[PDB]
């Protein structure tokens, strides 16, 4: 479930995650390959590799809790899981915000043939 | 998400779902009734039955997890609901590669007319 | 023909209908109810309204002549049913560029389940 | 109506009209702009100019009658416009068989950026 990561991404940017980001790039919106176009789709990329990373979490994919602390988007303390889900999210969210400075909305639904590129490893 | 189907389908298939799958046979394209008139237009009939377990989710909408850089489309662990769609998505996608041996482009855009009679049943 | 209206549609507002316009609003979409979310998706109420008035003809698949040459569309002299779909398709297309101005993203993929209430007549 | 056409078509090319000529190229399926991509879609294009000198005829567009004598479509005889539509589909007719040796499947739905070059005058 990506609600918690919506929400976070709303808060970071400004913007919806649909369709915003749910359709940008190589990878933001899953189904990820080639070669993240720029600093947006890398964040999707890091953010699909961070959840990669989550193997142990693939039998229990945990809806996290966070809270705005400080003006700080900061996840709440669970299971492990709900703690890297929510890190990975949180990552990410950020990054996106980061990444606003070179945002074009013209690579939302990206074609997918700029995509066929021998994909980053992770 | 209906773009993460097509994403799937054009990783599969290598045909955008738009306008090679959109509109085919008897219930690829929204709506469907009938008899599936080939291994593609059953696939779309198994799709639709696939979403049909599935009111409670929002089988258009709803974006799902999944990935496909390991040169297969895996469904991501998540909610039920993204989860069951992700495999309705996954599976009728990967049914339509293989089927697309018997694609017949002139099934393409095809008349509700001849689509009439007693509607498979899913 | 859809794929044609689609074609005057990319022609006016240099959008691709899918994924732009296939899905806006509540009535854009392959059905529609409810009450038209705004300008661009009250072009496509009028324009299921316009097919609405075609019964006998076939509104989705019939393919029509029609000029973007002139740098504007025009439909030309056919069937009673070419010229009335076609005109309903150019005055869509050409209603969705006229609604530019208020296009918003947040409505390409509207949920039909929730723009329920009363579907407003023709 | 081009059902006069269609037929044409698929006696010179034994091919339907639909789908393999009615979105082909840049100006088969009408709605054409920029350049003829090949032989077969220089075809429709001279068709679609052949239809455009047929000014006297956009008040009364009728179905005109042909039937096959020695083997080759012929124009009946009729008001001057049925025998000029009819000489028009004859001609793009014959011209799409002869345009067999270079027909390629993968012009049919052709790319609509792929035809916004500076459109051919006829
Ligand atoms: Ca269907
Ligand atoms: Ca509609």
């Amino acid at each position: 479930s990506l609600l918690q990561f919506n929400k976070m991404i709303k808060f970071e940017t400004r913007k919806n995650a649909v369709p915003f980001y749910a359709f940008y790039g190589c990878y933001c919106g899953w189904g990820g390959q080639g070669r993240p176009k720029d600093a947006t789709d890398r964040c999707c990329f890091v953010h699909d590799c961070c959840y990669g990373k989550l193997a142990k979490c693939n039998t229990k994919w945990d809806i996290y809790r966070y809270s705005l602390k400080s003006g700080y988007i900061t996840c709440g303390k669970g299971t492990w899981c709900k703690e890297q889900i929510c890190e990975c999210d949180r990552v990410a969210a950020e990054c996106l915000r980061r990444s606003l400075s070179t945002y074009k909305n013209e690579y939302m639904f990206y074609p997918d043939s700029r995509c066929r590129e021998p994909s980053e490893t992770c």
